[PDB]
């Protein structure tokens, strides 16, 4: 709960000469570019406890991010960019991406297979408190909607989702397929999906051969109760 | 603005001269016409403030715009007329029909290409309140049937559908394909849904070629778990 | 619920001369009849606004014209004769039997297909209140249970059917093909399902031209929640 | 439950000429009467089977009579008239008014010692159902309220009172002492309450030697548990 | 014995010639007498076990009795009488009717002291079970009523007494005093509670002296908790 | 006629010159007034109608009369004022205010006798629903407080009242005995309670002589059970 | 008759001298017989109403023809005695067994076409109150166990089957399929399913040529939701 | 909700050389005072709008005038002083204490008469909550406890009080009378209770002419349901 401190951070960082520009001419073009780009050594640099942060909790970290371009914007009103992080030190081969990485921020190698199709899913859900009737929403990271705890205001536990007032947001995945020099005969190459979202979307196509940065995921398939992992894509770019 | 706002906005558009005339003739042919044909661009000359929400909230404007024709009619003979708006600048090309605009006026055009068989369905339900036996009518604008909040009467929950009291409407599906004119090699048309309800049923076929205006609409597919869209008509068009 | 006045009407209709005979030669029959034919147009005579509420309001009608036989009926207690009707001066094509039909009465002319199995239904239901144990009978109309809304006794609301304490009835359904005389090249010939109960069961058979006259309803399949309207059959002739 | 036929011996009993009379110059000086005087005589005479259930179930018996008049008496609606009977050949000494007069027709003769002061109660209490909000109203016999047994619409068992909805009544009570020329050296007269409703309110003073003829009732006090029997009045004749 | 057995064997004492007609004359009274003496010897003549019975068990025995009775008569009258017990052997002093004796049925001599007023009490309270509505009747032998155990048509276990559809009985409390011919100096005499009802109502007086018969009752003294025994008054003599 | 129909033909009586003055004078000096007052006969010229609902329902006409001046001023400046109408020709005994007298408007003279201190009751009691924390207003008119039927927002039916959010007001209570010329001998004069509330408080002593204007209201007295009927002071005047 | 009436009427046919032995030979024989024969011709003789409620309600004559039984023999041994009745009249064609024949006994010719395996079923079901733990056992007609209505002793609707305490008893399912000899051109005989128990068990075999006497049954398919005639065969008979 | 504006108010004035001092040699000497003084002039001076809220919402006030205190204070921790106004402008005849001064700063002149014992109350009373057992802290106002709302944390309502872990606060009351010398012969002066807390405790003595300013509060005591009013008490000074 202390994230309230890397809020601090960001706010300064945020602050900098050279990004303090980017980000108001980004702000400019709404809403027609959602992202700031930040170049991962200029937060290693400037703060290099942060820029290890990152890695361990990427969602809070990312989110505190955010939060501080919010913050640190007058004038326009709302606004809410994506920032996504470029030149991750923390690449990791495909095989590798077991249980210590699961919530951690990672960069993975390798050539775009299959590509979905473009489809929404809601961002932030809206409820009606079965008890008193009032709007509570809340924030979705999954395309499983997520009830609210309990109502704080009268203390309800059961929520009606109200899906005309709520938000939604562009989502796709893709099947990134490790690289083939480095098996060893006999080996067929191994893949992992990858989730794009909003601005991301209708990036990649099957061929390219990109670098995918970002957070991993898990989740259980139902019926077999297995759980697989993912990756929640940040940045994207081309080897 | 709000809602009251445009209410009155459009009570004085319908009032004019013009307009007059083509409001009474139709709640004078009721129920053999149904809807009211408007021109987009009267609608600018009379406010280009309207003209906007139009667009971005559709649905209230739209239910606006019967509440005027509702509240003008001398005989206060009820009347749902549908108004239909032609020409809309909002023009927004198929493959682009992504979560910005869902709940947006747009207008796309393409080519019918499988069409479905006509259905009713419930547009009025009307309920038996559980808990007092009162009845309770509710609009439904989907083919899911949305109980009420909770009755103000009684304050019960649970509520039971009496079919036999509740008023049907046909409705119909199609599919539109894009127009082929702009794909480039390999590259296979994409198509997206269509519901056609009330007059504008059984009114296109495939091979015509059109320019669909309506309401971008979305719809979870059940068993898959994932949003759709699909466009609800509201004026139709050949090219 | 002023429909007690038609019950009146009936029962004056009802007391005709000529009528009045054909009633008593069928209560005579019983039960080897359940039938009392109606011309339509000694009813379009004798009181024309009657004649127009059968067309709006079919099932109330008939049920208030039923009412009213069993009452003019001393000596032969019980017996409830359906009365069917003749004549339907508001004969309809077939493929325009959609929402404003729904619940009116009709003729539809067309050819008979598939004739299914003649099988039972309910058509009065008894159900036992788990609140205080008696007896309550509801009257069914569809082959599915309809269990009552509260009992009035002390205010129960759950109930369990006694299939041995309740009665059954025959029921049947065939395609209604629509005539051919009358399509256009290319247009395959649409169809419609006919319910045909009690002794209207066994009477029609693959190939007969027909003119079907009845209640138009309608019913949402399981599975695929879309409505599909059918014919409740009350009056059958050749053509 | 077949007092309906009681009903009808009083329809007919108020039809004799002498008696249809004094009804309607009764319903003429409406409200400066409400009573319709009987001789106990003419019923003995004309039905004395009718003559002799009065005695035995009173209450009952004077409900079908009023019931009666209020049917039998178009163009000056609600009026409710009390009937009260003149000369009962029942009278019985006051230290024998037991268990076995308990709800029975009875006359006592006696001196009128205490008067208390004349007071409302509540004749029909207008309750709100709790459950669904209905109003029901209920005629009460004595000063204590008496609730529904359920909601007949709803199946609700809990009510509230809605005291500026009910009806009002004048009530009084009086001491009626037996008379002392038929007791025997040392004896200390008894006494009874009777309770004087409506239009006996006011009638008796401390010293008038009457006959009070009316219903014996019986309370149990508060406190003390045990019953006490009282006379609730219908005529009263002076000695 | 059981229950059952003693039926029997009071259905024969109760054939026997000599109480054959006292029976009849009763049942044939009624309601002008209600009760039939009965001599403890000839009870012993008849059987030595039975006679015993009566003073371990009154209660049932005589409940026994009532039934037998009730078995015998012609014409099924129903007739709720009295059996009362005359010359009891069981004579037991004032000063030792202590627990041995609760529930047996015992005969004491003594003077009566103080008489108070004769109320009446229920016999038989009729109650509403709150569940189903229906009517249940339940014999009382106390002045306080004692609520069905649960309702066997629907399992409710929550009745409302209704007052108005209950059967009163007259009941008399009296002081027994012991006789004086015992004491011994500073002894002021023990005094013990009698109960009469029915028939046996203001039938004695201060200073008589008598021999009451009857089964030893105990209560608890409300606001007291403590228990204090009276004896519930079955034949009375005169010494 | 309804209430409607009466707030309308108040809104004239308040717009007539005579009285337009009056009424923005008092809505001007607020809250230095709160009361407006107006001649009975001067309503009798306006229309004998409304007249005389004036005195068959006080309450609501009343309350009619609040809503049209409340309806009238400029500054829509709330105002509750106290309408008390002078010289009305239903003036009633003491003696003779009994039951058919609840409810009506009456005009009673006496004299003065006892004064009681001056406290406030709560006449908008402000109540926290259980159910949803809302807040619900609900005018008082007696010192026991009314809690709402059931929460509109979300069916709750508990409440709490919230003491330091109600809305307090000045009342007080005297005894007014009946006129002593016109008792005639061992007849000590009867008196009745009188209610001041708001700038009718502390305006009468004892001696005074007056003619207590107001309605006839009654209360079951806690502990007794027994009704008992007092005015509700509306205008006084000195004879 | 009600059911009373009738195991009178049947303690007669089976007291008289030609079934006298037969019963008792039966008896004697438990549990190597099970079943007793009895020739309708018979029973029409000894009473022709009876002889025709068999008919119309077999279902109960029979269960009192079997109390019947029960209560002649000497021994009090119980016994479940199977009464099956030869030389039914009342012999129907197969397609015309529609529902005027829903609990009628009837009698149908046909041809044994296919047997199914023997299996068993629970006759007597043995249920655990969840509410007490008492057991109650209910006799089952069908293979769908049905849970008593309450439970007497507690009020208790909850309960749990016990099989380990249930009877079971052996059932057999077959189709018989129409003679043949009737048919006319393109038309496939239509067949029945019987249901043999108990001593019938293993009765018939394909090709055998009978005359099937039973009570027709219907019963909803699972899944289907239509009802489908059966006949529960009673007796059987060679052609 | 606009109160925290009046905090900055506050916290301005306590900023002006001549109070910021005071304040702080007042936290000085705590907990030997509690008490910072406030002319209420130089608030009437600095800023003229407060010092009419102070008379209109004394509590309101009063509490945000503590809580800027609270802010501007480093260094010692807690310390809750209570600020008491000189020099109020508005002077109340004590006589005139009415409902319009309910929850208003007052000031009134008188001489004290009997002065009651001096007792702890709870100020701050602790809850644990009977749902998830989190304590909860709630400031009482007056001698009756107030429990919470309901709990945010787990939704619950009901609560158990903490003795042990409340806090404690002095608490007095004392009678004010009037002053003599402006009534009128035969008037008996009239008197308020007046509540002293905290350090002004132990303050007045029965004698002392003084003017007591604070805040008019009102109670309905328990039996008599009749409220009544009383001073608590904020500042005191001698005449
Ligand atoms: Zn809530
Ligand atoms: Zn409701
Ligand atoms: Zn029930
Ligand atoms: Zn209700
Ligand atoms: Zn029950
Ligand atoms: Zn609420
Ligand atoms: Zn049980
Ligand atoms: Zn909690």
């Amino acid at each position: 709960v202390d994230k309230s401190k890397t809020l601090t951070k960001f706010e300064e960082f945020f602050s900098l000469q050279d990004y303090k520009d980017r980000v108001f001419e980004a702000i400019e073009k709404y809403p027609n570019v959602r992202s700031i780009e930040v170049d991962y050594l200029d937060l290693e640099m400037f703060d290099p406890d942060l820029a290890d942060l990152l890695i361990e909790k990427p969602d809070d970290v990312i989110r505190a991010a955010q939060q501080a371009i919010r913050n640190i914007d007058r004038l326009r009103k709302n606004v809410d960019l994506n920032i996504r992080f470029s030149g991750i030190s923390n690449v990791i081969p495909l095989r590798e991406l077991r249980s210590k990485f699961i919530g951690k921020f990672v960069a993975v190698d390798g050539i775009v297979r299959k590509t979905d199709e473009i489809r929404p899913r809601i961002v932030k859900a809206v409820f009606e408190c079965r008890g008193c009737m009032r709007h509570h929403a809340v924030t979705q990271s999954t395309n499983m909607i997520t009830e609210p705890s309990l109502c704080s205001e009268c203390g309800g536990r059961s929520f009606r989702l109200l899906q005309d007032e709520s938000e939604f947001l562009d989502t796709q995945t893709l099947k990134l397929q490790e690289p083939l020099e480095n098996l060893s005969g006999g080996e067929q190459p191994r893949q992992i999906t990858v989730v794009l979202e909003d601005d991301l979307v209708d990036t990649l196509t099957p061929g390219d051969i990109v670098r995918v940065t970002g957070t991993l995921r898990t989740v259980r398939d139902e019926r077999t109760k297995r759980f697989k992992n993912f990756i929640y894509g940040n940045y994207t770019e081309f080897l």
